[PDB]
């Protein structure tokens, strides 16, 4: 919960990005983007104590067994990757290493679940630095959430239809009130503003690109965009985090 | 399992069919179709020692309560009554006597059972005497299921979103190979030729509608449906069983 | 002013309503036990003769509606000025003004007016109407409409009652709905006027259903009247739509 | 009556408070977002008229950031990168009032239901193009008029039109005009312009960087707020289009 | 007599063959374990210079294939005289007839096709094709074509090996194949040729990963020699695509 989860591609930002309060950080390095090599992975992994993810490309069974093996803690089956598989996603309740998926709406996100995803993701629209995607899918997912949460019981199976969703995924929601996985925020989330918005539109947590790294300070930006991301309520200190 | 039932308006009707062989009848009497008079359904049910059936509008819980509280054995939930609600069908998880209902495919079936259906039924066109609806919709949800059974564990999430099924059910299927429910044939079943192509089509038996009681002796003409059903592949006797 | 009116109608929940044409089924349906009746008389239907209303308001204690068609704001002053309890704006008369709805707002007596969704729901408060009911299939027996009435105007409440605030604005706009009453909604959590169903309720399993489905209460039509006990079967309507969860009772009920 | 003027500095803030302005409209110029705090507090710091910045359309957090700053008002302005494309800012929920834009009635109509406390016209700006934003102070104010006469009765109807919440009409109908200010902005370029907008309507402009582009902008700045403020005084406005 | 061609193909399942311009890589494949090798070589592309594929055939033990264009009798009788043990008419050269393919059952060497779903598959082996090949998209490194053609051929026979007797004429009226080839897949329960992997097989897990889905091998491309370590990365396919869930080893492999 509450927290951020930064891409880095070397120890010494895996190192700045623990050292700025990262809760976990995501091994990449930067055509056809494949896995990384596991090189970086295992670079990455020896340099922090923190949780190490990492990613595939979707539906690569074999690139996500791999990781897997590598000792890797979370598997992003990423669409920011070249889809290997366009209409099969993985099979992720094979595996003992959670995963998680970008979704666009409560249809999808169902889908991922019924996959056996342990997590969820917003999809957004990566390195562009513009929020606005991310916000829609957030919205939606949650406006969603909120309108079967609170309707007749009766109704659900056709609801289910409509959104292309599997039922007992549905009637999870229902009877928790939320879903029954965390869903972070993720795609051009750029300031410290930017952070704590998606928390007051229901984000779970947020992840954030290798533009922390581009800045001047990146130590300081990533501590700012964490404690806005905790502290999303408090206005005065977000004011002030985005001085830099 | 193997079995014929038939539809009746009084207890000489009844008396009949349980004398020809039927496993059950279905009650009714005969603008707008309604729940039938419940002086008609206790007159069925005193008249016979099988299970009787009646049934209901789609979507009229009040009736199916109604008829739950008649003592009755099964409700079907029916298209062949005026649908009371054209969106949703009752949620028949809350009751404790079981529904048939109707299906055209392996995602409507899913969808019934996802509601709690405890059997199926091929939709039919009934009053017709034509067998061709029933066929359609028995060979669709059979070429369905086989497909569902034998295909890869990992392509159903997207088989579901496809037809517009639960996946759960699907996952069913798969596990069990066939239906979790039984499925009759129903809708313009005519000649004991008739009765026992369903059952070779894979039906676990059949319905029969009031045309039976028509005919000159509806005795020997339910009788031969009857045995027809049971013994299928009996092509001597089924021969034998069309001459009146 | 608002809460006057509203208050009349909130004290007929539960209850049942009976369309009648003359003293004597006025007098059936106050003795079966209705709240209230509508007193009426293809080609076109208007507002009906006076002397036929007022044979019906001396006729019973119980409350008389009659309903105008729709935008006929004098035909409404006429039943106001004859002392009539509520007037229906009502689309199974020939609609006079097929573009603007009465100001009710600017009428004592209160209205009751027809609707299909929760955007015509709104529009028709925003009007001033105190009272509201689905809009059915009216004279087909066939509930289905009704239903579909119901549920759609009732789930919609749902997700106003249940939707994040910063987004009814907009919601306000896709449903054509005014804001302020989406906001009343969610505050209240639900309609702030009563909601009857109406059209094609046959059976007291009809009726009771549309209690299930949310209804504060039903209109029923001329069919009653039609029927061999009209007493017997209007009493049943009565109590199914009170007894709605007692299915028991709703089973013997069906008999006649 | 007034004018308000984008600066990015003290030196721009102190000349616009100079000309006359009612208030400033604080800003630094990809993505466009809400300014960096330090350029807001420096142009707060060096001006005694009121402070305005900003936010993107829907970044409620942007929004409290401002308010927290204690700038006066808050511009939740499509000039920036929208942050919700589909949902404004809930602005009743804050102590700062808010401008919005607006194109037509039922677009005010709507920004003022989500809180808004003063009104701009949208235009094309940047462009030194008036055109748009006179398409849009016609079209409000004819709406306006068509409402403000218009039978009581045939108001929710025409509520329904427009997409506006029918409480709102109602009480421009009441009031005879809108109950909020609303300015003109986009394009506003020479004092002729600045007249024009208020021969159409206008409560007042906003007017652009431009201004500071120009050879003398005290004086430039000067000629749009005496030609806003005396509109009709033809031969002063001839006087002023000259430098 | 197709017995025979098939019998030579099938003692390829497991296998990887890689594609080698001239002598040299030819070596460094056979070293590294290929099963065979491909020789070869916009604008228009034919057949090879015999010149190379002597070259090839010269230099290595295992098989030699090569590749033709589509349609192309003749470059195909030319290679079969060359003595090349089989012949790829192939999608990746300039198509030389857009509308028929070559009639390959009156041919002494066998071929190998692409195919992209069932239908084509059929329909190449009733024009007498002995192997079965993913079309992919060659070059780009890209794995995802491949892919869709492997679950869809795979998903495809799944359904038919397990369909009712009596639905297969009408399965193969819309597959648009020749009935008699279904019906040896349904009496197999699997194709009766084998069906390699093709088209931007890059990593050890993509080769892993197509024998996963049901390939029976992989064709890898001129990639492998533009790499640093040839020899290593040659090897790393072979091992992955031999020990293919083998996860432990498959990661490993990968540094290189």
């Amino acid at each position: 919960k509450g927290g951020v989860i930064m891409d880095v591609v070397n120890a010494e930002q895996a190192k700045i990005a623990e050292a700025a309060g990262a809760v976990a950080v995501m091994a990449l390095e930067r055509g056809v983007a494949r896995m990384a090599d596991p090189t970086v992975i295992e670079e990455v992994m020896n340099a922090v104590s923190i949780p190490v993810m990492a990613k595939v490309r979707i539906g690569h069974y074999v690139e996500a067994r791999v990781l897997e093996a590598l000792g890797v803690d979370y598997i992003d089956e990423s669409e920011v990757l070249t889809p290997a598989d366009e209409e099969f996603h993985i099979d992720k309740r094979q595996f003992t290493v959670p995963f998680v998926c970008g979704c666009r709406d409560l249809g999808e996100a169902a889908r991922r679940i019924a996959e056996g995803a342990s997590m969820l993701r917003t999809k957004g629209e990566p390195g562009t630095g513009n929020i606005v995607e991310a916000v829609r899918h957030m919205r939606k997912v949650n406006a969603q959430i909120r309108k079967v949460v609170n309707m007749s019981e009766d109704e659900l199976v056709a609801e289910a239809k409509q959104l292309g969703a599997p039922v007992e995924v549905l009637r999870e929601i229902k009877r928790l009130g939320r879903l029954p996985v965390v869903n972070f925020a993720a795609g051009g989330v750029t300031t410290p503003a930017d952070a704590a918005l998606m928390m007051h539109l229901g984000a779970d947590g947020v992840f954030v690109g290798s533009g922390i790294f581009k800045s001047e300070n990146p130590e300081k930006y990533a501590r700012a965009i964490v404690e806005a991301t905790t502290h999303y309520e408090d206005y005065e200190l977000i004011a002030h985090l985005s001085k830099g």
